[PDB]
């Protein structure tokens, strides 16, 4: 029953929500990896513990722990783990598990929203074509004209595990990357294997920087095939600034939508490894990381010297300043377009309060200070002053091995 302290208010939380985890964080008695990025076929032996433990939960979130009918879905269940090895969710377990794989993850800031999550079961799909019809379907929901709806489209799931349902894509809307005949790179320099691999499968990119990238989609574990999302609904903002008349000439924009579609869905010990998922951006993603990181599109070059700014000496916090132009011009231009955003300070400050009531309301909430964190302004945010533990609950979103790794083409 651990005590968790928040240094700027003082205030202190019990977790007790812990011992309820059921997984290992990769950190011992004598080692912490919670800076590690990646900390790390089922049997029918090992799925009804799994099965038991989420249908125990479940039915007591809706307040019928132990009733007929859950002793009957727990025999029901234990059946079918019986005569198929495996077993089917129900259409509000699935709702249950997927907002609570939401609510559990802790490297997410945004969760003050999970309980609003909507589900799309594309648990009937059976082909890349209906995988790509599915995921339209998702981008023009969440996307809703800019006034962005938290939403998540789950597959089938695994069985064998050479029959996979994967989106190749590491999220449903990026941009390409290419490299240059000298060397550099146009686009998204993340994105360069990916985009290749789209070329390999007969992409014609049109060599540009804001080209998002085609779906690959791979259906029941057969080679996935590639699809041009319609453009009109890929909902894009182009970023200016409100005081700098000459930022719009830096010609940057970003997509409305993040959508992470690489991860895997764990719900009662069910498989889920194609599951996009999307919310609404903070602006650090694209004014800090997207835009500033070295390897992604490392703008701070260009912005800094339309300031006039002194590049020469590293202590003249150059860097620092474009910084902060970057993300006012990232908001501003999001707001203005009425696409749903939100502020480090605002999705920080909203996470403190999830966390007040997931302690008091659940006994604690599991979370990832290294990411929940913002990646500027740290200290001036109040997750930075309070002290988080991180723990593994399921159901859970979890990491996943690149699927052109493991396919038997
Ligand atoms: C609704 C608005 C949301 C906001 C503002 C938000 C915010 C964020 C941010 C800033 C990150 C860190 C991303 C990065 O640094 O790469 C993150 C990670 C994450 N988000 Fe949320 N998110 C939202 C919705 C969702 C939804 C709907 C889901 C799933 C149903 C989700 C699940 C996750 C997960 C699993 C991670 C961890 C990814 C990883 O470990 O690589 N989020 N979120
Ligand atoms: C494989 N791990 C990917 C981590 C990641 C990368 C990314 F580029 C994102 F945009 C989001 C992300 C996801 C959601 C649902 C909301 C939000 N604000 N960000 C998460
Ligand atoms: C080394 C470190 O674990 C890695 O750079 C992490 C740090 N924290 C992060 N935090 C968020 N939100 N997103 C990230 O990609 C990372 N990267
Ligand atoms: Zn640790």
């Amino acid at each position: 029953f651990l005590k968790v302290k928040n240094w700027e208010t003082d205030v202190v939380l019990t977790d007790t929500l812990h011992l309820k985890s059921t997984l290992e964080t990769g950190c011992t008695e004598h080692i912490c990896m919670g800076s590690i990025m990646l900390p790390s076929v089922a049997t029918k032996d090992q799925l009804f513990p799994l099965a038991k433990e989420f249908l125990d939960q479940y039915y007591s979130s809706i307040k019928r722990f132990g009733s007929k009918a859950h002793m009957d879905r727990l025999e029901e269940v234990n059946k079918e783990i019986e005569s198929t090895s495996t077993y089917q969710l129900k259409d509000t377990e699935l709702i249950y598990g997927a907002k609570h794989a939401w609510r559990n993850a802790s490297r997410c800031v945004g969760r003050i929203q999970w309980s609003k999550l909507q589900v799309f079961d594309a648990r009937d799909c059976t082909t890349a074509h209906g995988m790509f019809n599915y995921i339209c379907n998702h981008v023009k929901y969440a996307t809703n004209k800019g006034n962005l709806r938290s939403a998540i489209t789950i597959f089938p799931q695994r069985t064998d595990g050479k029959h996979d349902f994967r989106v190749w894509n590491s999220q449903l809307i990026r941009y390409a990357g290419y490299k240059q005949p000298d060397g550099s790179t146009l686009g998204d320099p993340a994105n360069v294997q990916f985009t290749e691999i789209c070329i390999q499968q007969g992409w014609k990119a049109p060599r540009g920087r804001f080209d998002v990238l085609p779906l690959l989609l791979q259906a029941n574990g057969n080679d996935p095939e590639l699809f041009q999302i319609p453009p009109e609904l890929v909902l894009e903002v182009p970023i200016r600034h409100p005081k700098f008349d000459w930022f719009k000439d830096l010609g940057l924009k970003w997509y409305g939508l993040p959508a992470v579609s690489n991860m895997l869905l764990e719900i009662g010990g069910l498989e889920f490894s194609a599951c996009p998922f999307s919310g609404w951006y903070m602006g650090t993603e694209i004014g800090v990381r997207d835009y500033c990181d070295n390897s992604r599109y490392n703008i701070l070059e260009e912005v800094a010297k339309k300031m006039d700014l002194d590049m020469r000496k590293t202590s003249s916090l150059w860097k620092d300043q474009a910084l902060v132009e970057i993300n006012i011009a990232v908001l501003y231009s999001f707001q203005s377009d009425k696409v749903t955003i939100v502020d480090h300070h605002s999705a920080t400050e909203s996470f403190i309060k999830h966390m007040e009531n997931e302690y008091r309301c659940r006994g604690g909430c599991p979370a990832d200070w290294v990411w929940i964190v913002p990646p500027m302004s740290g200290s001036i945010t109040p997750v930075f002053h309070q002290e988080m533990l991180n723990y593994r609950l399921t159901p859970s979103f979890e990491y996943q091995p690149d699927p052109w790794n493991t396919h038997v083409w």
